[PDB]
């Protein structure tokens, strides 16, 4: 399976790929490509990223970051709307839940406007990344919706 992870700089993705890296004993067939958006894009606005082959996106949102949700929210409909992104099932990694007073999933699926994607497959997923928590869970769900 073909996965994109993205997210605005410091939602946790390095820290979900270590992590799930840790994780494996001492998924093979998942490949992985990750990049930061919104503000922080390398390459925006000048010039567009091509999204080809892509099957499954992995959205990583801060929930501690408030001040940022609406930018998460922007770059979130824009990226799914490019034309080879509208099969691209949707994971949304809910993280820092360790937080105090972090967005809870509900919160995010308000915040995100996730309501108003229609024919598409998405979850939102609960995580720590620091601890590991949900990072299985999230990862179990996108590829088993992939089959
Ligand atoms: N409290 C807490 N910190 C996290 C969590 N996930 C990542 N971090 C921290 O948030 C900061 C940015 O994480 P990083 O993985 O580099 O974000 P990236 O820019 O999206 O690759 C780092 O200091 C991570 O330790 C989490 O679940 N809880
Ligand atoms: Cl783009
Ligand atoms: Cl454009």
């Amino acid at each position: 399976m073909r996965i994109l992870m993205l997210g605005l700089d410091a939602a946790g993705k390095t820290t979900i790929l270590y992590k799930l890296k840790l994780g494996q004993s001492v998924y093979k067939n998942v490949k992985f490509n990750v990049w930061d958006v919104g503000g922080q894009d390398k390459i925006r606005p000048l010039w567009r990223h091509y999204y080809t082959g892509t099957q499954g996106l992995i959205f990583v949102v801060d929930c501690a970051d408030r001040d940022r949700i609406d930018e998460a929210r922007q770059e979130l409909h824009r990226i799914i709307n490019d034309r080879e992104m509208r099969d691209a099932i949707i994971l949304i990694f809910a993280n820092k839940q360790d937080l105090p007073d972090a967005m809870k999933p509900h919160e995010i699926q308000e915040k995100l406007g996730l309501t108003r994607i229609r024919d598409r497959n998405w979850y939102v997923q609960p995580s720590c990344a620091t601890s590991g928590d949900g990072l299985y869970e999230g990862l179990t769900w996108l590829t088993s919706n992939y089959k």
